[PDB]
């Protein structure tokens, strides 16, 4: 037993999510998640299900909780995609007020569920546990507020585990007034208190899934979502299946994190549908990863890589792999201070996703993660130059010095970003 994770799901979008992540974690074991039980003996592969599934006699569950300040989100999901037998009452903590994309207000409130998300914790969790993820939304109230409250609570209750955040940042036009402040708190807390934070935005998504996937139109967020889950499962791979090269949680944090607070990090996937996966090579995939085009947050380029993680799934040719690595360092602009020989960690899984030949997942920490972070800040002190907002962040216990606080801090990571890329 080892290397349990469990998996925290925040607010709308983070429990929305959810649906997509469970869905593909349950076909990569031939799990039905309809019935709770393997969908045959024969076609079950070796593999380990408890990284993420918590096997009973009555059949197999998430490790998971569903936490919301409002049902709403979370019952309408588990009727529509009729998960009521997988993301079970007990594995829910649901308030009825919501947080009214308030960070604060999150933060407040959420503080009075923390004993029972505790005890359910303390309840099922194994002690050779590595860690926690943790998936929300950083521009509303609940996703922002309440995660941030969880990241903070996890790092102080399990010294020793690793506390990871999937943070979904403002669209390019936010969809939410509020969403600088939101985002700007749960920046700072979560480098404050996160191992490691990897970031999506929604304007990189649907861009991807227009372009990529030439989807015809997108109508619920699963057809968006489900680019959140294959990172997810993919990262996670190496721990589930057989394969050269293995790779845990904090494993991949450590080859990421070369100083303290450069912590961020982008991800991008490739290919993005199967007719690709049989029609590319491993440097084909690997040069996708590393254009904006696959980023899943926006950027203006490719900026300067610090480190990366990549994760080959599938029919992979390990000589391939190896070999391009020159190409990719000498293709691939990377920080000043990084070594020719430098900057890249691999695992290989020898699953691939479904249906797919093979695939590539990369984690990158780019130094263009300033320019992201300078126009969340630049919409941040359009707002508080002006003392727009500020009033319900004040009456939930975050003063307006509270707030220029985290904004400075906020900066001074910009500014290490910035540093780094000379
Ligand atoms: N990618 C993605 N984004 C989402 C999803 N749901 C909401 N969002 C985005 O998340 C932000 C709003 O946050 P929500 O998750 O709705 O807010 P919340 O965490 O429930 O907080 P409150 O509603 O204020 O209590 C907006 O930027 C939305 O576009 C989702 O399922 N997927
Ligand atoms: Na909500
Ligand atoms: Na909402």
């Amino acid at each position: 037993p080892g290397r349990e994770i469990l998996v925290l799901h925040v607010g709308q979008g983070g429990n929305q999510i959810g649906y997509n992540f469970w869905k593909t974690i349950c076909e990569e074991h031939n799990i039905d998640i309809r019935s709770n039980q393997r969908k045959s003996v024969e076609e079950d592969k070796v593999d380990y299900k408890s990284v993420f599934l918590v096997e009973a006699p009555d059949g197999f569950h998430p490790r998971a909780l569903f936490i919301d300040l409002e049902p709403l989100a979370v019952e309408f999901l588990v009727k529509e995609m009729k998960l009521g037998s997988f993301f079970s009452e007990d594995l829910m903590v649901l308030s009825y007020s919501g947080a009214h994309n308030v960070w604060s207000i999150g933060y407040q409130t959420g503080k009075k569920l923390i004993p029972v998300i505790l005890e359910k914790i303390r309840d099922t969790m194994p002690e050779t546990l590595q860690g926690f993820l943790i998936i929300h939304t950083l521009g509303g109230g609940t996703g922002s507020g309440f995660g941030s409250l969880l990241t903070e609570t996890l790092k102080k209750e399990f010294p020793g585990k690793g506390v990871l955040n999937f943070s979904v940042l403002p669209s390019e036009v936010n969809d939410v007034t509020l969403a600088p402040y939101n985002t700007v708190l749960s920046l700072n807390h979560l480098s404050r208190f996160s191992d490691l934070v990897v970031l999506f935005d929604n304007t990189a998504l649907i861009r991807i899934v227009k372009d990529q996937l030439n989807y015809p139109v997108i109508k619920q967020f699963s057809d968006l979502n489900f680019l959140i889950g294959r990172v997810m499962a993919s990262i996670t791979a190496s721990l589930r299946f057989p394969g050269p090269l293995n790779m845990d949680l904090m494993e991949m944090a450590h080859n990421l994190v070369a100083l303290p607070e450069t912590k961020f990090i982008i991800p991008s996937v490739a290919p993005l549908t199967k007719e690709e996966s049989e029609m590319s090579t491993e440097l084909d995939l690997v040069e996708r990863c590393f254009d904006p085009t696959h980023y899943m947050v926006n950027c203006s380029g490719q900026g300067k890589t610090i480190s990366s993680v990549l994760m080959f799934r599938g029919n992979i040719a390990i000589e391939n792999a190896f070999s391009i690595m020159t190409d990719i360092k000498s293709n691939v602009a990377f920080a000043p201070g990084v070594h020719p020989d430098l900057g890249l960690k691999y695992g290989i899984c020898e699953s691939a996703p479904v249906d797919f030949d093979k695939e590539v997942t990369l984690l990158s920490n780019n130094t263009i993660i300033s320019e992201v972070f300078n126009r969340v800040l630049e919409r941040f002190d359009s707002l508080f130059n002006r003392d727009w907002y500020t009033s319900d962040y004040v009456n939930a216990g975050t003063s307006k010095s509270n707030l220029k606080e985290a904004r400075d801090n906020f900066d001074r990571i910009i500014k290490i970003y910035k540093e780094i890329e000379g």
